């Protein structure tokens, strides 16, 4: 079974709170969907692996501050924010693969 919450975050207007865990989120989800950095990237905020491999390095604290940050970083927890059945959609449709069961 698998055990953890993921409930779905209850409707919040326009205000999303970017937090340094969106980081980790992005790892696992990669093992999850079994993706690449630069799929997951290419997907999510549209960027190169380089993008994203360095979010991962430095892992910068997130803030409203930081735009260049902050926008990207606001694209990318928007679609972790999709169901499983989805990002997986996503993540095929995007880059076709044999690996699947």
């Amino acid at each position: 079974g698998s055990s953890g919450s993921s409930g779905p975050i209850k409707v919040d207007g326009a205000n999303i709170n970017i937090t340094a865990a969106i980081y980790d989120e992005i790892q696992q989800e990669m093992k999850r969907a079994k993706v690449s950095q630069a799929l997951f990237a290419k997907v999510a905020a549209n960027k190169s692996q380089g993008w994203l491999c360095e979010l991962l390095r430095w892992k910068e604290n997130p803030s409203p501050e930081n735009r260049t940050l902050w926008e990207n970083l606001c694209t990318i927890r928007r679609f972790l924010n999709l169901p499983q059945h989805e990002r997986d959609v996503i993540y095929e449709e995007e880059s076709s693969g044999p690996s699947s069961g």
